[PDB]
């Protein structure tokens, strides 16, 4: 009931009573962002909760979030915390730990690299172009556009046909089976009554294990293991056809400790959980900032039209050149950072910092709080993409602006993401201009639920360019 | 059900094929040593099993066996198989693990040196003149005396007062609490329902835990605790009185990382554990082969009056004089290694001597088969002391006896249970013979529970020399 809940007391750290049994969870009744920003205001630098009965110990100065993230992760802080059944997805190297972890960033670091991004460009642009065909139907209509829905569609395009060569329009394909399926995979509600009782009752994750009852849909996994096996074999049946997707990638690392089959699926499974609420999330943010700021929109349409006259299409070195389309996606994920805090698992006591952390505590660093700290950020709550121009940037500490994470064990797929984003975003900049409608919520208000999404979803009008 | 029950058959281990759920515990229906003994016949010098879903490896090569408990114990084979909810006594140097361990062993190391065991040697040979005195009570009443309850007290004396200078004449002060909780620190029966049933549902143990449901008595170890508490604030107010027990080692220990309070507590509660049945079993073991073996008896008898003329009392040097006691007590020691098997789980994938051992497996050595193994003893089911003498004891390899382990986690109270059996037995064998009686079981039959110990209770006449 209580047996942890006088850790932060014993230490001397500040932080809100918990409850027995529940610890603190009833104060995330208005969310994660709220809480952690509330904390912070009243508790200063370090304070510490409880989830359950788990201890959470949140730090904000960024020397020893840098010793957390970057210096003690092989030797600290190697893991995240565990969240409930997973079955086989333990190896996901989002999910796996220590050593097995180790392994896995190993054997797929190589496939994130910019050479590769590169080689898959091509592939991404062309879903650009289906976007905007796509927008282009709603536009001429003069219906407002549910932006979730159509930035879900390239999310999902773009997912299928970089991860396994399957080239799906999916918004105009909803009933394929593989885009079906797919599509369940979204992200966890840790808020959720389901993640809500085992954070109460953590001894009852076993009991789950054991009748391999699984967070991922059963259905879904099973599809897309089937699926693979009959990809894979069908590349041996044609070996000439030479493929850039991620699926090859990591056929082609399982020769010249490697990837097993099962690890293989997991990570193919894993890229589709990682990567397609998140796109279509932030793309969604962008736009609604550009809406809501015309300047701002205009100025990045300005560039865009300067980099590349009469919409020649977008390729990976006109996209590096845009600086101020960087400008904006940092500062939207500045404002909007989805993973909302970063956690690691004390594996030993330690003293970092002058400060003793116990072994088993949980340390977290609350990105969505430190982004509008106002001691880092003039006016934290407003849009301002000059805050990432050349002459202010150097200002931003990289240990407070965190939306990928930070050291070796931070996003992965951090690169391609830019690179998807920016694509789309370039292509239907040069074809349309967003603009607030009737239904378009100003300003956007933020879910109380455990994921950083709008509380009702973004609608925009959308008119061609012409 | 079965998840992990192809392991073997994959591996090319043979063994007996497991059922669902159960894995192979029906086999234990006669107990642990029938079942590695017909393994170990059928099955040749490598075999696995499976109790419930935990894969264990049992090994007989004495190479193999080396490398397990002395080469690789720190890096591979560090730790004991968990098994069950413990509480507290998770901090028990026995049940520890890792660093922690390793921290343990270190701090108690000083604690077992011959140096502090000479100091003890008075203390102990004061409860082997209580024993002659209460065995005297019994032997000029013509009764004959149950061993497992005079050797009780005698155990249970040795243990109060080298653990808490307590000093108690437990036979005849039965109801003293102190004795009365003590003497519930028996020896667990992993073959009763509790633990069978816990061996098909692992997934239960976190549960028991959460609800503080120990293993080891809570009257008991609340009581201890509590004791512990006042003895030490006592000592504090008498620091004149210089002690030697157990208990005063580790208080001096805890100054000049060091023994918390409650791992001191925890320790003293794991020696009685560790020392009380199994010291009177062993003793009980022994007279019962004196008293079949008169030749052997008589012998024994006089190299003690050679050593101790005019019954002299015993003392450190005199006892390690004694090469026959040492026979005797080694020789009895192999027909019943109490212990019946040696653990490891292994924490990583490994290749030792060839073989090829996954994570999580328990690598079992089964001392009891090995110790009546025909291809390492001559007439492997008789006792025949000679076996160790001086002209034969080369022929001995010190990984197939291992009646107390080996390697750095060996029984770290090896030399104190000998020269407690020796000093018993010299104190004893000095004033009477023992023979059988009308109601001694001959030939001796071992239970079919979980436990190495008589069928029947060893029963003998008990003699005067005068
Ligand atoms: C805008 C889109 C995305 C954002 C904001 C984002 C953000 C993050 C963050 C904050 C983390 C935690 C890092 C840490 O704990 O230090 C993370 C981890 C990770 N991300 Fe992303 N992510 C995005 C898209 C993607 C994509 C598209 C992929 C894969 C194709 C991906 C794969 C991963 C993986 C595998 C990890 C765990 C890495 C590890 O544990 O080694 N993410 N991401
Ligand atoms: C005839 C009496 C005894 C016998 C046959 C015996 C036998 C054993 C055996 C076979 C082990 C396992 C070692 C291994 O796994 O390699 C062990 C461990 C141990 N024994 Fe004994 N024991 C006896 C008496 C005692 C006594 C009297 C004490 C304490 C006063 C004691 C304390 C321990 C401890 C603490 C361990 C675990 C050591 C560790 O994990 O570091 N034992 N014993």
């Amino acid at each position: 009931g209580t047996h942890s809940h006088g850790l932060f007391k014993k230490l001397g750290i500040p932080g809100p009573t918990p409850l027995p049994f529940l610890g603190n969870i009833l104060s995330y009744h208005k969310g994660f962002c709220m809480f952690d920003m509330e904390c912070h205001k009243k508790y200063g630098k370090v304070w510490g909760f409880y989830d359950g009965q788990q201890p959470v110990l949140a730090i904000t100065d960024p020397d020893m979030i840098k010793t957390v993230l970057v210096k003690e992760c092989y030797s600290v802080f190697t893991n995240r915390r565990p969240f409930g059944p997973v079955g086989f997805m333990k190896s996901a190297i989002s999910i796996a730990e220590d050593e097995e972890w180790k392994r896995l960033r190993s054997l797929l670091s190589p496939t994130f690299t910019s050479g590769k991004l590169k080689e898959m460009v091509p592939i991404i642009a062309q879903y650009g172009d289906v976007l905007v065909r796509n927008l282009r139907r709603e536009a001429e209509t003069g219906k407002p556009v549910t932006l979730k829905d159509v930035f879900g569609a390239y999310s999902m395009d773009v997912i299928t046909s970089t991860s396994f060569g399957v080239n799906i329009d999916s918004l105009n394909n909803p009933q394929d089976p593989f885009v079906e399926n797919t599509k369940k995979l979204l992200r966890f509600d840790f808020l959720d009554p389901f993640f809500l009782s085992i954070t109460v009752f953590p001894f009852l994750i076993p009991i789950l294990e054991v009748l391999n009852i699984c967070v991922f849909p059963r259905e879904v996994t099973n599809f897309l293991r089937k699926s693979v096996k009959r990809m894979k074999e069908s590349r041996l049946e044609d070996t000439q056809k030479h493929r850039v997707d991620f699926l090859q990638l990591m056929i082609d690392s399982q020769n010249s400790k490697a990837l097993s089959d099962l690890e293989l699926v997991a990570q193919s499974i894993i890229f589709i959980f990682a990567g397609y609420e998140t796109t279509s999330s932030v793309l969604s943010f962008i736009m609604y900032e550009l809406a809501t700021h015309p300047d701002v929109q205009q100025k990045l349409q300005e560039e865009i039209d300067a980099v590349l006259p009469n919409k020649a299409p977008p390729t990976y070195d006109t996209v590096l050149q845009m600086e101020y389309l960087d400008m904006v996606v940092n500062e939207t994920l500045r404002l909007f950072p989805i993973a909302m805090r970063l956690e690691r698992v004390c594996k030993k006591d330690v003293e970092i910092n002058g400060m003793f952390i116990p072994k088993g505590v949980v340390v977290m660093i609350p990105s969505y709080a430190l982004h509008r700290d106002p001691k880092y950020w003039t006016e934290p709550e407003k849009f301002l993409p000059e805050r990432f121009s050349k002459k202010n940037k150097d200002n931003i500490d990289p240990y407070i602006y965190t939306p990928f994470g930070s050291g070796p064990r931070n996003c992965i797929g951090m690169r391609f993401a830019l690179m998807n984003m920016k694509l789309a975003l370039i292509r239907v900049l040069q074809n349309f201009s967003f603009k607030p409608s009737k239904e378009t919520q100003i300003p956007l208000k933020l879910s109380l639920g455990g994921l950083l999404q709008p509380e009702k979803p973004v609608v925009l009008k959308v008119e061609s360019r012409d």
